[PDB]
């Protein structure tokens, strides 16, 4: 017996995509899905050196404990995790990692674009762009 | 705007899969998305306990096959670097038997090819795989 679990966190820190899956482990588990969003290193034609997310907490965790308790109705995954970081995210530095896991892989793969589609559509969070002055 | 060769990295292997090297080396600063599939061994089948999976793969047809799989990818969506990791042999409960990872400037092609990739390599690559029982 083991109880299922949601990982929410926003942070300052570095992503790692290692620690997030490891989080999403189970023996019961078949399948893990993950999504690694990471700045890229350009906005409309200009070249960006980084970029810098703001966050109304409360809020934003809340929006992500919807859309895990959404996920579990509509698919029969086991574990989630949901980290995003806040502050300067420079180039190929990950801002947000999600990963599920299930028995079967249709759950953990729908789950995970269902959960990246509605985070960006739902969760307040916003970038500005930073370029070279 | 400096070209950047785009990759198919494909492998079959004994070893360990990590899911930490499989996404260095689809990781790309014209790329903001990357998606990825881990394929690990359940501790069970139809009620009996599993405690490993064993996997073999007819080779060299099942890298030809998984080019293919690649190649088609490349024509319908735009991704930018493809890697496929299969691991052979016994694959303890809990471990990774497949890694898939695929990077893009949005996130959409990266889920869909993702998706794809092990749909298909499920229906179409010669592995065979035995239930190691207890």
């Amino acid at each position: 017996e083991e109880k299922s679990k949601d990982v929410i966190n926003f942070t300052a820190e570095k992503l790692s995509v290692d620690e997030v899956s490891q989080l999403v482990i189970s023996p019961l588990c078949g399948a893990i899905s993950l999504f690694v969003g990471t700045t890229r290193n350009n906005f409309e034609g200009k070249k960006v050196i980084s970029l810098e997310y703001e966050a109304y907490l409360p809020m934003a965790e809340n929006e992500v404990r919807k859309i895990c308790s959404d996920i579990r109705q509509k698919w029969p995954v086991k574990h989630i995790a949901v980290f995003h970081r806040l502050g300067l995210v420079p180039v190929s530095e990950a801002s947000i990692i999600i990963a599920v896991s299930s028995a079967h892989r249709a759950a953990s793969l729908e789950a995970v674009s269902y959960a990246i589609d509605t985070l960006k559509a739902k969760v307040p969070i916003w970038k500005k762009e930073i370029y070279e002055e």
